[PDB]
């Protein structure tokens, strides 16, 4: 009894256009430490839904294109952040790894690549957010911007990140 709708990061995804095949490629993390991952290709639109937060994010092939996120504070804010840039699998945050990624859970099961990711971020993102890119923004209604550091701004905002009024 099947719906279309899968979790990630604690978030529900359901896909609402586009579609994806994959491919599984080799990448260098920025521990230097090479991680297959299967990688999405296409431009596709989700939404996500979290216990504390929620979202609509657009990507393309290893591209986080667009994303809004409404949370009910800073810190659910950032969750959501987070679990969009891993599910992007943009190279910026392959590179923004630091420690080895080899996690297991408490069966001493090894975690797969992309909870590898998310354990390593959700553990601490702030490398994950410096390098991300920022970019200015224009005022436009009914989103304000948000910076590295998670607080809010009118300015400048995380590349392609919105939070929603
Ligand atoms: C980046 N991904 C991840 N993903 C889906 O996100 C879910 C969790 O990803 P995952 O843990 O790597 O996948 P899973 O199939 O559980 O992994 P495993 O290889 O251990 O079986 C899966 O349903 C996977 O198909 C995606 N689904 C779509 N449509 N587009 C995407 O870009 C992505």
């Amino acid at each position: 009894r099947i719906s279309s709708s899968f979790s990630f990061g604690g978030f529900t995804f359901k896909r609402t256009s586009g579609s994806s095949v994959t491919k599984e490629e080799e990448v260098l993390t920025g521990n230097l430490q090479t991680l297959k991952i299967r990688v999405h290709e296409g431009y596709e639109e989700f939404t996500m839904v979290g216990q504390r937060a929620t979202a609509i994010l657009r990507k393309a092939t290893r591209r986080l294109i667009q994303l809004i996120v409404s949370g009910r504070n800073e810190q659910s804010i950032a969750e959501a952040i987070i679990v969009a840039m891993v599910f992007s699998q943009e190279d910026c945050m392959i590179k923004a790894v630091r420690g080895d990624l080899n996690f297991v859970n408490r069966a001493n099961q090894r975690l797969n690549p992309m909870h590898q990711l998310l354990r390593h971020f959700q553990k601490d993102a702030k490398v994950l957010f410096q390098n991300w890119g920022t970019e200015p923004i224009d005022n436009v209604m009914g989103m304000i911007g948000i910076l590295p550091d998670m607080t809010p701004s009118t300015e400048m905002s995380l590349r392609g990140v919105r939070v929603s009024k």
